[PDB]
């Protein structure tokens, strides 16, 4: 029992970190197989970033401009192209520590671990979710670019996230391994709007279902509600419509715990309505949104 | 910016464990050098956990009785050992991931990362505190024992807890890796107390100051204490009496922000005197006690 923000093991993602130098801007790069992937922004300057044309910048430079390191080995630069946001550094010695992996593009309200690099050197990992905006609330400094998220099915790493950028608000966006950004930004030193946020209802819904199995059951109550009563709710709160699609994904938790799905929403729409009384759920004194319904199954079943 | 609950990168401990299997009793061991260190446990049957004689249990044991597998790999055991409550079981064979790593007990109110794993296999990391009563509020089911607590400094992988237990109540308990554990506790299916537990003082300041580093001032008020006035309320709130040795670890994160320690416990003093008034400090609706003043200044830098 108990409950936390779990993260992947990470090991097989400092694996394929990497540092990136380009004149004089250094990031963090993914070697796998004999591709190195980084944001293409390594080769902008300063100056640069106002409104970059990456393809002239690019122009301007040479395999042999591009100083890969994994910690003290160099590699040798044998290409490079840039697609979409990233850049592939074409190497000639594969990763002897590349995992079996994917790429995937994650839908808003999915979760994944993040290891927050700098200089190609992991400094920590954590939790997190892609917002319904498509941005994170992650935590990275000047020098993170480059790190990556991802999810593990037994041996397989799914990359699904490249650290870019920082927003004036202090929120941060990124592409998929293809260099396509989540949301609507661009790889530019200029204030964008990030969408109206939401609550991701779903994640809350397995979150309490969680509560429920390690024994904070305080906020269930004698009541249930229908979906159209209850997204009447989530609309007020803010919290995302909640549809049969994801009905469907927490049936394995309305199961386990004999709660059918609309009385879980009805225990939801008190605490919407009426908060928290100043209690807490498993440590937490708001909504907990960052659990999709596969991490509270897999974190209470012990998948390795 | 932004500030998350990180763990640190756990792939030098993921290189360390195995599955120790001792009759029908399989848990996580931790292979360092020539050595798998286990929770002693692994020679009791469930009838045998009501009161064990250790010493009595381990004699019926030899050496071909444990099977140690590193995945795939079956160490050959040429060694056993009890030292208080971990196994040491020698083996043929020096693990060629064996990180530089050092053996340390903890105190109360520092912080380290698991990982949890089942069958020798990682399922998960995250961070958390030693509560000042010994217990950690982790995520661990059954089989996650042995799985092992630890802060990494730079190359150094200090470990620090080695999993044993679920107390009745949902907290845990373990022991550092000579097999002390921390806290009153016997590793015997009996009910035991754990002590009257307090938060964390000096890493609510230590939280507050990330807060205002990263943005989130709210709370920062026109008002000061003294350390004498602090601790009546710290005293009426169940918080650690806060001491001149907790001031001297808060400098480096006052000289950061210019807030004086003082000032920044008289803006703790009101959010425990007036609580939040539904307002939220770095995504969280209570104070937060699990990051140490040090665990701040190395997310807030970048460290790796
Ligand atoms: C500074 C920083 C932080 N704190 C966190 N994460 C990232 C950064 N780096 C940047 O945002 C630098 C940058 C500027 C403009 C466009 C792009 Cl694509 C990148
Ligand atoms: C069951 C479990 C969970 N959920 C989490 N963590 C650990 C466990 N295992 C146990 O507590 C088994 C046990 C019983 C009595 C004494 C000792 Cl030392 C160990």
């Amino acid at each position: 029992s108990g409950f936390r923000k779990m993260a992947f093991p990470s090991g097989k993602v400092e694996g394929c970190m990497v540092q990136v130098t380009c004149g004089t801007t250094t990031l963090n790069g993914l070697w796998l197989d004999d591709v190195v992937y980084c944001p293409r922004h390594v080769i902008c300057t300063s100056e640069d970033m106002l409104n970059p044309n990456y393809e002239d910048l690019l122009i301007r430079k040479s395999n042999h401009n591009f100083l890969v390191q994994a910690g003290n080995v160099q590699l040798r630069v044998i290409g490079h192209s840039m697609q979409n946001c990233v850049l592939k550094l074409k190497v000639d010695t594969a990763n002897p520590k590349t995992p079996k992996y994917k790429f995937v593009r994650i839908q808003p309200g999915q979760t994944f671990s993040v290891l927050a690099c700098y200089n190609g050197s992991p400094s920590g990992v954590y939790q997190c979710a892609m917002r319904p905006n498509f941005t994170i609330k992650g935590s990275f400094l000047n020098g993170s670019c480059g790190s990556v998220g991802f999810n593990i099915d037994y041996d397989c790493v799914s990359f699904c996230y490249m650290h870019h950028m920082e927003l004036p608000t202090g929120v941060h966006a990124g592409t998929d391994l293809e260099g396509n950004f989540y949301g609507p930004f661009v790889d530019r030193q200029t204030a964008q709007a990030a969408g109206t946020d939401t609550t991701i209802t779903v994640n809350v819904l397995a979150w309490l279902y969680a509560a429920v199995i390690n024994g904070d059951r305080w906020f269930l109550n004698r009541f249930t509600t229908t979906l159209n009563d209850f997204n009447l709710v989530a609309m007020k709160y803010n919290y995302e419509p909640l549809t049969q699609d994801h009905v469907d994904i927490l049936g394995p938790l309305s199961a386990q715990t004999g709660i059918a799905v609309l009385d879980m929403c009805a225990s939801l729409k008190e605490l919407l309505q009426n908060g928290m009384n100043g209690r807490t759920i498993l440590g937490s004194a708001l909504l907990e949104d960052e659990f999709t319904p596969f991490d509270v199954v897999r974190q209470c079943s012990g998948v390795t």
